[PDB]
């Protein structure tokens, strides 16, 4: 399938154990594709103060269309020093390695894999 139906787990910035998926743009992309389809994946919410908190590279899931099921659909997009690859709608949030916290919510997306 080109989509997947998956619900993300929305952890708090300050609960998150592993701050980011690796260090190169491709990188991030490669292990933020391989915990969404694994289940291992979180969302934290972009506010003042959340990406300083976080590790770059950034994975981003963007609103990439205006939401089949209640599953907004978003694709992929990473950001280093201010360059983006990718281009996308809205942000919904940053992705990260869940390894357990507890989360605030359950953010429904369908992805662009």
């Amino acid at each position: 399938k080109t989509h997947v139906q998956l619900s993300l787990p929305v952890l708090q910035v300050r609960d998150v154990l592993v701050r980011g998926f690796g260090d190169s743009v491709e990188e991030v992309l490669s292990e933020a594709r391989q915990h969404l389809k694994d289940g291992t994946c979180g969302l934290v919410e972009v506010e003042k103060g959340v990406l300083p908190q976080l590790e770059q590279p950034y994975v981003f899931i963007k609103r990439s269309d205006a939401a089949p099921h209640g599953h907004v659909m978003v694709e992929l997009v990473a950001e280093l020093e201010g360059i983006q690859y990718g281009r996308s709608g809205e942000t919904l949030g940053v992705l990260v390695p869940h390894v357990g916290e507890i989360p605030v919510a359950y953010r429904k997306v369908l992805l662009r894999k």
